[PDB]
């Protein structure tokens, strides 16, 4: 059972362009309001010399808000939970593939990821740091096989302006038989809003809101 | 200068896995309010052995209710008017590879395409006309190298369910200098609202809504 | 019937980049030993605002050695004959898409061939003619869905050296049931031997064999 | 320095599609032939829930018979080694990312793995163990930033006839700086010879000889 405030505790272990680092983050949220709180520690491989906005999409979709006429999986997925691998392209051909595990015990979900970053030019805006933010975004969400896949053409605000692209492919893998929801869209933002200078610390935000097309049928 | 009510006349010279098409429209929309219908006619081709959905998103962004707070890159571009190239990538992996040029005399505004698609696997959803609609969809459009250009995640519902997904990437081409929109959001959704069963006459129907993100900053 | 020896017709209309053009070309070449020449006059769009070398490899796989062993799909198809649909996907996103009908009277093929480039960068290599030659290739060759499917690993050398890569994807379908190969690679050289300085006048040559492994199978 | 007879040690952590395994490789080979052998035992993880081809090619280019007139990247490397990074993307969209480490004590390679599979689909071949083996392949060689990077079509074969394609991406990089080659290509076969119906032990065979098109210039 899913409580209108709840707790989360993360762990990260990753390598990025042959670079090895830990992270942990304590937070809490308001999973039926969409929205989270997380107050991540780099715990190993400090400094780190990539972006660390690359991380923080990896860094729970249960924090949607849900329209009642739009089934939610991730909450109904609870208490056995459920699991997602995501494979993020960007422009430049670098890649990142992440597995997370999501596990509830009382009021804290564990989430439990593991992220594998390679092939990003090293002049390139995420090894030289040069990513101001995500900007917000629309997942379109649809039944393969059973399981849930969302989809997100994203886009990194660079310092000196424009935009960097990626790709964003998850698989959404419940470990539950749950009701699947029709085609749907979320509207994200998510949001770093202090950090230190090596972001060792950092806390970061995400809203989430599941909808169907704001245009009528006809 | 565009009215609250405007013409469009389009022609459309195709090609899909080797057969050769042409597709004559008469129409009219409302461009403030985002929203335009466009009678077609097979002139060449009849019957079409392919679905007509592929063909439906090629079949004008000045019809896109632009809210104040964002400049519109379609309207602007008038009256010397604007150009696009876009690629459609699917899933079974047929291409199609588009050019339209948008011309304005009087009310009415003249649209030429030329539509090529290939690699559509013979017994694919697509040249075995399975495809029912076009979900609705949220197009994001940055500004690269003073052009405008529109990434979507796109999706044919299927017959038994289930959906065919297509990588949109859009490049509009204003034929003029116009004011340049930040990172924003067009809601879009496209139908079919009549059709006889060879799909030789058609009436097609968009809604286009351009925004930021409905979820606030903090 | 193939003879030793045949004779060789090419018309080609095309636009890349925005640039429309029209290249004629007679020419001949040895079936069974799959080489030939060709005779290329550019006759409409003179000079090309672009390297010659993307047009090439669109300007028959009916010249290709083929081994015994291997059915020869190409020649099979004859007298009916075969068309061909290609997808190449350059590293910079340029895109080409081409379609080649091949038609036999008499003792000389005619390639009938409709070609497509959008998005060269600008500045790009192909844009700024920068290429000197394609690397020779290995094509590989898979039944799939009843018609025959290559793709090739692409490299064109570089003034300056490196290279510029190219997904290459053909789909081949003759216009008769043929005796479908097994999965074989066909070994590609491809040479322009001579031309005048704004290629109006270009004379274009190509090694093609079809085999196996080299290497023994335990 | 590498002798004409070598041992090989190989330590695979693994996780494809969630499932994490451990491979322990003990083998030999032929270093100037291109010849090796390989004997592998599930570790952790049995039985693999999983395709095992998926596996054989990320368990050295050291072993590749290379010719005099083609400088030789991986044998100049020692005695201080090679790590390689590669993509492998299949046409069903699943998706691998693989790292190793080259180290020599003695006699005998350390080959140190770590494998990333996922978005394989649940009822794809993979997942089904459906894969018969990988078809011979021809990989192609280029240097990009004063590194060596090979491109291969990968094709598996499918019990009840066809192919399963993937895009190979690799990325050598010699720990001391080396003579750099010229473009050219590797013909590889891979082979399961001998495997227990789990594959809980598997012995493998690899072939590799590098060459130059064997097709005159002009």
């Amino acid at each position: 059972l899913i409580k209108e405030d709840m707790r989360v505790k993360v762990h990260m272990e990753g390598n990025v362009n042959g670079h090895a680092f830990v992270i942990e983050g304590e937070g809490k949220g308001k999973p039926y309001e969409g929205t989270q709180t997380l107050n991540l520690t780099v715990k190993e491989g400090a400094p780190l010399p990539f972006s660390y906005d690359i991380l923080t999409t990896a860094l729970n979709r249960v924090f949607t808000k849900y329209p009642e006429d739009i089934p939610d999986y991730f909450k109904q997925s609870f208490p056995e939970g459920y699991s997602w691998e995501r494979t993020m392209t960007y422009e430049d051909k670098g890649i990142c593939t992440i597995r997370s595990d999501i596990s509830l015990e009382g009021d804290c979900f564990f989430q439990n990821v593991r992220f594998n970053g390679m092939n990003f030019p090293p002049n390139g805006p995420v090894m030289q740091k040069k990513t101001l933010k995500w900007e917000p975004s629309t997942e379109k969400l649809h039944v393969r096989d059973g399981l849930l896949v969302g989809n997100i053409n994203m886009a990194l605000l660079l310092e000196g302006g424009g935009h960097y692209l990626c790709d964003f492919k998850t698989t959404y893998k419940a470990k539950k038989v749950v009701q699947l929801p029709d085609y749907h869209f979320v509207d994200h933002r998510i949001e770093i809003l202090s950090n230190d200078s090596d972001y060792n610390k950092v806390k970061l935000y995400e809203h989430g809101v599941a909808r169907y097309s704001p245009l009528p049928s006809q």
